[PDB]
C-alpha cells in the first residue's frame, strides 16, 4: 500500500486516522501541494482528478477519501469505525459528510487560488470565508452533539468513529485559518480526546515525514 | 414518511430519484430556498444545519443526502444501488463523492450569494465560477467511464447506481449554469440512459410540485 498524499491537506489526514486504526501499513508518498506536484500530468496518470489523497492498494489506485474510507471498514473489520445498526450509521455518517460535503470542499486550496486570482481576495478575505463556512458546519456538528444522550467521549458513542477520523482535520484546519472555537466545547473535548490517541497522534499533520 | 426538499435542488434531486427507484413512497413537503424558508427558526427546529433535504421517517428526521441514500440502500434492498463486491463498491462511492463532494457544494446557493454579496460577483462570473468546478468534476468523471471496460448503459454496469443518483442532478444543474457539455458524450450518455427511467423521470425538478 502506498498513500499518495500531503502533510497539511485535511483529506489526507482524514485517510491516515482510518490507516491507523485499523493498524494497516502503508508507504507514505508525498505529493507537495505548494509546489502543484498534484497538477503535473505525472500525478494525473495515478489520480486524473488530480487531488490528494490517492491509494494504491498494490493491485488499484483508489481515489476519494470517504470511498476509500467505507472500503477500509469493509476489508479491515476491527476496530470497527461504523456502528452495527442502521440508525447509528446514518447518523455517523452524517456526521462526516458535514464535514467531508459542506465544509472541507469549499475551503480547498483550488478555491482559495479562485478567489484570490479571479476576485482579487487578499489573505484576511481568505480567512473570513473558511471561518465562515467552518463555523456553519461546526454550529451543526456541535448542536448534534450536544442532543445525543448516549454518547461518550468522541462524535458518536466512546469509541472513534469515521465521524471522528473527518471532525479532527476539519478543526485542525480550522486552527490553521483562525477560527475561534470557543462556541464549540463539544466538537473541542472530542478533539482532545482523540488526541490522546495513538492513532490520531500519528495521522496529525505535524508527525509527517513532509511536515516543515 | 415526509421528504422536505426544494425542486431545483441538487442534493433534493439526489434524493428523489433514489426513493424513486427504491419505490418508496413519500410526501412532498417544499421548502423554498429562493424565499429563504430553510433559513426560517421553524426548518432549524427539523433540520439544525439549514440545508434541504431533511427527511422524516415518521420516527425520526434524517438529513445528509448521502447518509440518507446509504440508510435507504440498507433499509430497502431491491433494486440494489450499491454492486456487491468491495471494488465495485468503492468504484460506485467514489464517483457519487466526485459530484457530492466536489462538485455540488462548491455552487451552493450559500456560496453564490457569499460571491455576490462579499466579492461583488454579478451572474456572469456565477456561472463562470460554476463551469469551473463542473468541468473539472466532469473531466475526472468522464475519464473513468472511459477507462471502464465492462461498463454499460449507466455509470457503473448495466443497472442504475447511487452514482447515476448523483450525476444526474449534476448534468441538470450544469444546463442551468450553460456549461458546455460537448467534452463529455458518456456522461451526456448515462444522463440519456437514466431519463428514459420512470424513476429518473418522476423525480426530475420540472416533475414537482413546487416548480415554475
Ligand atoms: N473528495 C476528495 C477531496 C480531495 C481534495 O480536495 N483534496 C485536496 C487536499 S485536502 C487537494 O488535493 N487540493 C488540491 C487543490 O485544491 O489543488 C477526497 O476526499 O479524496
Ligand atoms: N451535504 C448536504 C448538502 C445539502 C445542501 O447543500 N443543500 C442545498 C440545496 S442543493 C441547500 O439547502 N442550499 C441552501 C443554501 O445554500 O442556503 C446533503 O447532501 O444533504
Amino acid at each position: 500500500m502506498k498513500l499518495y498524499n500531503f502533510w497539511r491537506s485535511g483529506t489526507s489526514h482524514r485517510l491516515r486516522i482510518a490507516l491507523n486504526l485499523k493498524g494497516v501499513p502503508y508507504e507514505y508518498l508525498a505529493v507537495h501541494l505548494g509546489k502543484e506536484e498534484h497538477l503535473k500530468d505525472a500525478f494525473k496518470a495515478l489520480n486524473p482528478q488530480q487531488l490528494v489523497p490517492a491509494l494504491d492498494t498494490g493491485a488499484q489506485v483508489l481515489i476519494q477519501s470517504p470511498a476509500i474510507i467505507e472500503w477500509l471498514e469493509e476489508q479491515y473489520p476491527t476496530p470497527a469505525l461504523l456502528p452495527a445498526d442502521a440508525d447509528g450509521r446514518q447518523r455517523v455518517r452524517a456526521l462526516a459528510a458535514i464535514v467531508g460535503c459542506d465544509i472541507h470542499p469549499i475551503n480547498n486550496r483550488r478555491i482559495l487560488e479562485y478567489l484570490r486570482k479571479t476576485f482579487g481576495a487578499d489573505e484576511a478575505a481568505i480567512n473570513a470565508w473558511c471561518g465562515t463556512w467552518i463555523s456553519a458546519g461546526f454550529d451543526a456538528y456541535e448542536a448534534l452533539l450536544a442532543v445525543d444522550p448516549k454518547r461518550g467521549r468522541y462524535s458518536f458513542g466512546d469509541t472513534p468513529t469515521l465521524a471522528d477520523c473527518y471532525l479532527v482535520p476539519q478543526v485542525e484546519s480550522a486552527r490553521r485559518f483562525q477560527v475561534d472555537l470557543t462556541p464549540y466545547p463539544l466538537i473541542r473535548a472530542v478533539d482532545a480526546a482523540c488526541g490522546e490517541l495513538d492513532a490520531f497522534r500519528r495521522a496529525a499533520p505535524a508527525a509527517q515525514p513532509d511536515s516543515a
